[PDB]
């Protein structure tokens, strides 16, 4: 049989691939060339956020292998941390008991308060609601940071929770979180509050986004498919309505079946960097607040290394920064200039604030700006995160397995 080929599509053509060779059809996976080293370091941008594993459990038990066979999950405590300028300080989790001696610490007549506004938001939703375990998008709410307080989601929430609640930083969690589980910056709390009907956490793969996707493409080959790498797609060769093969840039010609394929608000500003100390004071997921209550969502930083110490070298640190910037093009900007100015403002303020000794540290650096960021039968079209991509690979299988059998 002609293999069918499946072209990168990240983790949605890896779980396509996985499905189709699970069930007897020989797959050829095409990586073109989401997780760079340097020095030792392992920097990935690639949302690290597992809140539902259930969509990965389910690609292993196809082969009738679990996922901790291949890939381990490390819990992350608390879920993130919400840092003021001002120095206040929120560590987001599911236990009452340190969320409710945290508010205590902000304002003690807003425990009574918190308990009033669960009693109000249990009752309101007790009868005819369900559900999906929230996930966290940290990038989505960071797309929309300028533009966050103004929004009628915030505004609504804030609202409903400044009802009960009486501190500034407390109704500006409360809401960060009801906005943040809540997926897209949705006026109802009924979000904020299902989070907690549920026991869910966050869970981080030991050795990042490379080890899920190592033994995502482990699993593949383990079920009889193969991995075609520096694979650069030059054209599709055509007879009739149907593609007959798949061509390389090099000059390779693979005969197939069937041809599985991807596709074809703020901008962010991403930097990677490692240093010479592990900053153990840091959550491994930081939203930070920044004036222009007068604080909003400024920056984004990712500390893996506080759960996972196999990204960086022994007594080193691994590390990403995120911060809002105007869509590319609506704002006249040379990145060759602003970018190498903006790295070194966030390093300055990360220093300054949350990381002492940083620019003393740094063994290496790399930014991502938005200058960076720049009929057929047998033809599919591959397509919550992670698990969100993996499930959407599912109903592609199934379409797939249905014209192939
Ligand atoms: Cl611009």
């Amino acid at each position: 049989m002609k293999p069918t080929t499946v072209i990168g599509a990240g983790f949605g053509g890896l779980a396509l691939a996985i499905r189709l060779q699970a069930a007897g059809i020989p797959v050829l996976l095409l990586e073109q060339r989401y997780v760079y080293e340097d020095q030792g370091f392992t920097f990935d941008a690639g949302p690290t956020v597992i809140t539902d594993p259930s969509a990965i459990e389910e690609l292993f038990a196809l082969a009738g292998k679990q996922l901790k066979e291949y890939v381990e999950l490390l819990p992350v405590t608390p879920f993130y941390r919400l840092c003021w300028e001002s120095g206040k300080v929120f560590n987001y989790d599911n236990d009452q008991t340190r969320l409710e001696a945290q508010i205590q610490q902000f304002n003690p007549r807003d425990v009574e308060g918190y308990r009033q506004f669960l009693d109000y938001s249990r009752a309101v939703f007790k009868e005819g609601y369900l559900g999906t375990v929230p996930f966290l998008s940290f990038r989505d709410m960071l797309r929309a940071a300028p533009q966050l307080a103004k929004l009628q989601a915030w505004r609504s929430v804030y609202s409903k929770v400044a009802s009960y609640i009486e501190d500034e930083h407390l109704r500006q969690a409360f809401s960060f979180h009801s906005l943040l589980v809540g997926g897209n910056p949705t006026s109802s709390i009924y979000t904020l509050i299902h989070a907690l009907e549920r026991e869910w956490g966050v869970w981080f793969p030991r050795g990042g986004t490379g080890a899920l996707v190592q033994g995502m493409i482990k699993l593949f080959q383990d079920l009889g498919g193969e991995v075609v790498l520096n694979a650069r797609v030059s054209h599709m060769e055509t007879t009739g309505n149907k593609i007959e093969a798949v061509h390389l840039e090099d000059g390779r010609r693979f005969l197939t079946q069937a041809v599985a394929s991807n596709a074809d608000s703020n901008s962010l500003f991403v930097l990677y960097f490692g240093l010479n100390h592990h900053h153990d004071q840091l959550a491994h997921h930081t939203v930070c607040f920044g004036p222009r209550l007068a604080e909003d969502f400024s920056l984004y930083l990712h500390a893996p290394c506080v759960t996972d110490s196999s990204l960086a070298p022994e007594g080193c640190g691994s590390y990403y920064v995120l911060a809002p910037v105007p869509h590319l093009g609506t704002a006249n900007l040379d990145w060759t200039v602003e970018g190498p100015k903006l790295r070194d403002r966030i390093f300055a303020y990360l220093e300054q604030h949350y990381m002492p000794g940083l620019r003393s540290q740094l063994v290496t650096h790399r930014m991502f700006t938005p200058f960076d960021f720049r009929t057929i039968t047998n033809l599919y079209l591959v397509g919550a995160g992670i698990p969100g991509v993996i499930g959407s690979a599912k109903a592609t299988a199934g379409l797939m397995l249905e014209d192939l059998i």
